[PDB]
């Protein structure tokens, strides 16, 4: 019993038949009425409507029957186009009104004007209210339509919105009384995914701009993949931001566009492709792939080859003759001047023509001039680097050269011409200056991509002739790397026993402690599943289609025994006898040691080991706790590489005895402005490192600016657009609107900030479209703040991919900009997890130091972390750039786990709303002890989590506790959803040709596409415990591994969480044990925020605050590198005040 025209089942109890009114005259006759008074189709209103098949069954319109060619007829009261009355008053009745040509919509912009309309070969109709009988059908259609309105209006306002932003928008929208639904959930969006998506695509075709289609925003692409959407199904129709630049900054971006600015695998299958300068044949399937592809980068390639090592051509010899008297005599005889038709003097610059493999004319500075024992007239060439050959490439000034550590001896014959090379030195008031020939400003380090201030070491009279800065640089480096013996005692055999040695500029005496790889030495050693019920766990079959290393070994120096090279000591074969230290985990305690133990603590062991000095990783202080003048806490925080012991451990007895007797015995706070401050995470870390004071912050979002105020009372927190506050200082205004005191030149010592990269964040080459955005971006505004203020220190923090955006053009242009201003600058990727947080998050960091200060290094990882997460290198124009970081893999401390992070917090349930609750317990882990304080605090603030819908909540309760459990572990069971609502079972009705049958011979398919056919809609199940969408799109998305996943106690957070959603893109977000999502505080702990840190606004505002922040431990680490630059520069002036 099915309809041969509309398909509807006759046994369906919701089926209804059409009932005509009397008047009911057919379409043509109805249309010739005087009740009626810009298109060749009469437009009229239409109330009390009903849609039906030739057989008379009331029909939906949204179901695609019209498209499947099925003739649909209608009836009701036709009224006048201006008549707003939804009653059958001023109107004629019509019946079986001509087969519906197509249906349409309008009002996707202005007011709540969403009008539904029908089109017939006779006329156009603007549907008013439906008939009694047809009302429920038009009712479901009304829902579908409202959701589509919310989505479209939200996307016009908020493009760039992420999946979690949409879910919140939908969940939060209060539908009018007229809609039969109380509120829309994620379950609704998934149910009407095909409708919504096809409507969002329709809006794009309809109103036309040069702007990005709305179906391509992140939330929309996330929906398309998660739900099983078929793109391309067509339907219905109906001044730019200016950056406050400085002259300098403007010209860089201006003089880049005005140069570099130049100018397809379509699916075929879709309805868009299957249609014919008219063009709107833009394949949605290709568009999605392209947009998804543009979001991915390339993370290994060899060390870049050193320049100037190619062949050179010789110039013809006319007259080459020395002028003046020899400067010195060494087998070699130096001279101040030489003749080569014209005059060349020690210190001039020359051009050397190479074997033109690209034709780039080589440039050098004439270091020395001499005549070798064979009468060959030589010169030493200290090579220059063309800007187009530094990281900068094409963006650089073509007249700009750079100093390098590249120099070689050559015959005077290679010289083609003497070249004028000017040093563009900084002014006396370079700091107050904010707004032809070859020149150079900086010294470039190819490997690490550091532009720094020229050495400024002047020639001694002993080497006034031979003076090469590259030779001096190489010298220092070779002698620092060198393993040399400082003081030697007495030899036994052919091995000399010493009291002190050195390497990497670190001095190692006897009794000092050392770091070593875990493979250096050893300690004293130690010594199958059953079938699943597949009817109950039908998705578990999907469960099957390198971890963190060990921290350093530690030992105290007993002997420095050595070897002998014929005459003296064999500097290479320095050996070390050491006393082994155990970490509580190394001990029989193992994993049970590592919990409550101070990350700092060790145990003494009379055990001995011999290793090479070449394996020593560094020095560290291991002291006895009872022979300490301060408390362990005071000691441990006092400085880096500080470890302690209070007991000793006998491996044989497995006992802890007291240790033996032989085991015993101002900083300038830079005045900071933090643009795009947030709640102050970066300001916090920098405050902890002691290097700063944040007196000014700029944050446009009220809840964040409020939260920054709470935590920094001394700060002037501006909430105006930074572009306005800049135009205001560049006008002499001393105060803003509220009368807040504007910072001026000299006030700001350090400038930091995280500029958003809104409309250009993508990997492909620039366009007219993408450049436009970047040209006036906050990156441009931020660089301008740097140019006007001329701060001593600068930091631009961002997502790691900032380094790869637009073929690295965002990075290259940022560096070029810093260079034109005259700054020492560099870049690097850092992994948050390596500095003490239970989270994998990389960040691009752009450091800059003013001429006069020194350019800081990137900090050495303090924590051992998984290698997969620590991919720190950057490819720029197919050359591999690396930072000064040496600790590739290892480090002094064990990883910080989710357990360390939150194992102390008291239980909370889903929807937990009390912001101020007792702790109900003491801290457990070392980490917890740190963020809580070494005292008593009563209140636990922000241990608050989202009230998830009864459906989500029920799923969370059914996720098991075993580490690694996600949605694949859910049971296929009916659950009473708190209210009247009942979460039903997922029906397996299709074959999965690729996945086979279950162990019970059951089907695994959930949609017709599992069999290779097209999707059959309304095979689409909703309000199921196992979400229908997941088996639907599983095979193409790695079985959505992690979705509804609980964090592992031993694990970490996947990324910075800003809004936890179980089917989102922010990773495993459920609590390891409790039937809820991670709390605001749990996230704050993942970010290494002290427990006393304050947040502001509603729950979501507090989640976004926490998640948007730079983790304070990463900022402390960076801050401490600034510490060394300050200390080092403060003592350099002091050891020069004496010489003056
Ligand atoms: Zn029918
Ligand atoms: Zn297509
Ligand atoms: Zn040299
Ligand atoms: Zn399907």
């Amino acid at each position: 019993p099915k309809c041969p025209e509309c398909g509807q089942h006759l046994d369906d109890p919701n089926l209804k038949y059409q009932q005509h009114p009397e008047d009911a005259v057919d379409e043509p006759q109805m249309l010739t009425s005087e009740k009626l008074s810009y298109e060749d189709s009469p437009m009229h209103r239409f109330t009390s409507f009903s849609v039906y098949c030739s057989r008379g069954h009331l029909c939906p319109v949204d179901t695609g029957l019209i498209e499947k060619n099925v003739e649909l007829y209608f009836s009701g009261c036709a009224k006048a186009i201006h008549d707003e009355n939804p009653s059958m008053e001023g109107g004629i009745n019509g019946k079986n009104l001509g087969p519906i040509n197509q249906w349409w919509l309008s009002g996707f912009d202005g007011g709540e004007k969403v009008l539904i309309g029908f089109s017939t070969a006779f006329a156009e109709y603007i549907l008013m209210e439906p008939s009694k009988e047809y009302e429920p059908i038009f009712g479901l259609m009304q829902e579908k339509i409202y959701i589509s309105k919310i989505v479209v209006e939200f996307l016009q306002n908020n493009p760039d919105a992420v999946y979690e932003d949409l879910i919140n928008k939908i969940e939060t929208t209060v539908p009018p009384s007229t809609i039969n639904v109380n509120r829309f959930t994620e379950d609704s969006l998934l149910r009407h995914a095909q409708f919504v998506v096809s409507q969002v695509e329709s809006y794009d075709e309809a109103k036309d701009d040069d702007e990005t289609p709305i179906f391509l925003s992140p939330c929309m692409r996330a929906l398309i993949h998660l739900a099983g959407v078929s793109l391309g199904q067509r339907r219905a129709t109906r001044a730019p931001t200016k950056a406050t630049t400085t002259k300098l900054v403007y010209q860089i971006f201006d003089t880049f566009f005005s140069e570099q600015i130049e100018k397809r695998r379509r699916c075929g299958v879709c309805e868009v492709c299957q249609q014919p300068a008219c063009l709107k044949r833009r394949c949605p399937n290709l568009a999605v792939k392209e947009a998804d592809d543009d979001e991915e980068a390339d993370d290994e390639m060899p060390s870049p080859k050193k320049l100037h090592q190619g062949k050179k051509k010789k110039q013809n010899k006319d007259r080459i003759s020395w002028l003046g008297q020899p400067m010195k005599i060494e087998r070699t005889y130096y001279q101040k001047v030489s003749i080569d038709e014209e005059m060349l003097e020690v210190g001039d610059c020359v051009s050397v023509i190479p074997d033109d493999s690209s034709k780039p004319l080589y440039l050098a500075r004439v270091t020395a001039l001499w005549e070798d024992k064979n009468g060959q007239m030589m010169f030493h060439a200290h090579w220059f680097c063309a800007g187009t050959d530094t990281v900068l490439g094409a963006t650089s000034d073509p007249l700009e050269l750079f100093l390098v550590g590249e120099c070689e001896n050559m015959q005077l014959s290679y010289i083609h011409s003497k070249v004028k090379v000017i040093y563009k030195a900084p002014s006396e008031n370079w700091a107050m200056e904010g707004g032809k020939t070859y020149f150079f400003q900086l010294w470039y380090n190819q490997e690490y991509a550091r532009f720094e201030s020229p050495p400024k070491t002047q020639p001694t009279e002993d080497n006034k002739h031979k003076f090469c800065l590259s030779c001096i640089r190489l010298a220092e480096l070779r002698q620092k790397e060198m393993p040399k013996v400082l003081e030697q005692i007495e030899e036994v055999d052919g091995r000399v026993y010493c009291s002190s040695i050195t390497k990497n500029g670190v001095v190692y005496r006897l009794g000092d402690s050392v770091y070593l790889p875990p493979e250096a030495f050893t300690f004293n050693i130690k010594v199958k599943k059953d079938p699943v019920n597949e009817t109950l766990y039908p998705e578990h079959y999907r469960k099957y289609s390198l971890d963190a290393p060990e921290p350093y070994r530690i030992g105290r120096i007993k002997e420095i025994h050595c070897g002998k090279k014929k005459g003296k000591v064999n500097e290479a074969d320095i050996k070390l006898r050491l006393y082994k230290f155990y970490r509580p985990e190394n001990t029989h305690r193992s994993y049970n040691g590592s919990y409550h133990t101070d990350i700092n603590m060790l145990y003494w062991s009379d055990e001995e080991a011999v290793v090479n000095f070449s394996d020593v990783q560094g020095r560290c202080t291991v002291e006895y706790g009872e022979d300490l003048l301060e408390s362990i806490q005071d000691y441990s925080q006092g400085g880096p590489d500080r470890f302690y012991f209070l007991e000793a451990y006998n491996s044989k007895t497995k006992n802890f005895e007291d240790p033996p007797n032989h085991a015993r015995s101002k900083l300038p706070k830079l005045r900071t402005l933090d643009v795009f401050s947030g709640c102050g995470g970066l300001s916090e870390g920098f405050h902890q490192a002691g290097i700063s004071e944040t007196l000014w912050a700029i944050e446009m979002w009220d809840p964040a600016a409020q939260a920054f105020r709470l935590n920094n009372p001394g700060t002037t927190v501006f909430t105006e657009d930074c572009n306005v506050l800049l135009k205001l200082v560049m006008a002499g205004e001393v105060t803003n609107s509220l009368g807040q005191r504007l910072p001026q030149k000299g006030d700001v010592e350090m400038l930091c900030g995280g500029p958003p990269c809104q409309g250009f964040s993508g990997m492909n080459r620039f366009n007219s479209r993408t450049y436009s955005k970047f040209k006036n971006s906050l990156v441009v505004s931020f660089l301008s703040y740097c140019d006007y203020y001329r701060p001593r220190f600068f930091l631009l923090e961002n997502v790691r991919n900032f380094v790869s955006y637009r073929r690295s053009m965002v990075l290259k242009l940022t560096l070029r900009c810093l260079v034109r201003m005259g700054y020492q600058c560099t870049f690097g990727v850092l992994q948050a997890g390596q500095y003490g947080v239970a989270q994998t998050r990389r960040r691009a960091i752009i450091l800059a130091a003013a001429p006069g200060e020194k350019l800081p290094l990137f900090p050495e990882p303090l924590h051992v972390f998984a290698p997969r997460a620590c991919q720190l290198s950057v490819v720029v124009d197919d050359k591999k750039f690396v930072s000064n970081i040496t600790r590739l893999s290892s480090g002094p401390f064990r990883t910080i786990t989710v357990r360390d992070t939150m194992s102390d917090l008291p239980e909370i349930q889903n929807g937990a709303s009390n912001s101020e609750i007792p702790y109900n317990g003491e801290p457990l882990s070392w980490f917890q002890r740190q963020l809580r304080g070494s005292h008593y605090q009563p209140i636990l603030r922000d241990h608050i989590c989202k009230d998830m819908s009864p459906l989500v909540a029920a799923r969370m309760r059914h996720i098991p506790l075993f580490p690694g459990s996600d949605w694949r572990d859910l049971p296929n069971i009916q659950v009473r959803l708190g209210d009247g609502v009942i979460a039903h079972k997922l029906q397996y009705t299709f074959h999965d040709v690729k996945n086979g049958y279950s162990s019970t011979g059951a089907l695994r398919g959930v949609c017709s596409c599992a069999e290779g056919k097209a999707c059959d809609p309304e095979s689409r199940q909703f309000s199921t415990l196992i979400p229908w969408c997941l088996p639907h799109t599983g095979n193409r998305h790695n079985h959505w591994a992690g979705l509804y996943g609980r964090l592992e106690w031993d694990g970490f957070f996947s990324t910075t969480v800003t809004n936890p959603e179980p089917m989102g893109k922010q990773g495993r977000v459920l609590h390891p044990e409790q039937h809820r999502v991670v709390s605001v505080r749990e996230c704050a702990r993942s970010q290494g925020f002290p427990d006393s840190y304050r947040f502001f606004g509603n729950i979501l505002d507090r989640h976004r605050q926490v998640g948007n922040a730079v983790p304070p431990p990463l900022a402390k680490a960076i801050g401490l590198e600034i510490k060394l630059c300050l200390l080092s520069s403060a003592r350099e002036s002091a050891s020069a005040a004496v010489k003056a």
